[PDB]
């Protein structure tokens, strides 16, 4: 009975991913940022903007408190920056859903910095993750693993 | 020969501002999220969604002491969240262009949703521009109004 959480870069294919469990599973669809945007009534570009970083993530943090005192299992998406938070894990079960650079970036030079960041990022995703998605043979295939861990 | 950045809330009014500055002075125009998007290739959204806000802050950091050695007086308009720098002050005279909440939400309109939460956060969040700012524009007003506002304050 714990939430199926997914995680991961932004474009990596996470609500696709998120409304096909809830399908096959059963089981309600939650999406954070949506959820964040819709009650303090501003989208997350301008809860960033006008807010500040500091306080999205307090609207965050006090969510994913939220949701772990629901007890019923939820299927979770997520945005990109979420797995900074400490209670991330804690929240459910988290799936990384691993898509290559490349693929993301068209939805990176070994000697220039931005390549460290994105594996900075990626190293952040795999500590959080229960499980890691193999996401490049598409959404049933992703779905398919999703399925046979919890299983 | 001070930089005259221009910081506040997105939809102020910063870049038209900014744009009619450079024309009265005959100065060139620089905006920084225009140019971290540039460099790194990703809009200012997408930076924090893959790379995160403390890479985005880092970014930022950089590009304002890059600017710092910029001898030829610019102006420069800044995004939302600059103002968290401790290095930012001295980047040149700082112009606030002041807005109250309900102008900001109109101007982003373009009802059944609680501001409550929002509005005291971003009353919070004005008093960190205020510390920042050499001067407060009353951007409540009129673009031709702030511009006067700032040249009398420069002249």
């Amino acid at each position: 009975m714990q939430h199926l959480v997914l995680i991961g870069f932004m474009g990596s294919g996470k609500s696709s991913l998120a409304q096909e469990l809830g399908l096959a599973l059963k089981l309600e669809v939650l999406d954070t940022d949506m959820i964040i945007s819709e009650r303090v009534g501003l989208s997350v570009r301008e809860i960033f903007e006008e807010l500040g970083e500091d306080n999205f993530r307090m609207f965050e943090k006090n969510l994913i408190d939220e949701l772990k005192t629901l007890k019923t299992p939820h299927v979770i998406s997520t945005g990109g920056g979420i797995v900074m938070h400490e209670n991330l894990k804690g929240l459910g079960t988290t799936f990384y859903l691993k898509m290559d650079f490349e693929t993301l970036i068209k939805r990176l030079n070994n000697l220039t910095q931005a390549k460290e960041l994105f594996e900075k990022r990626q190293a952040l995703y795999e500590k959080n993750a229960s499980f890691i998605i193999d996401a490049r043979g598409g959404l049933n295939n992703s779905l398919k693993q999703v399925l046979q861990f919890i299983a």
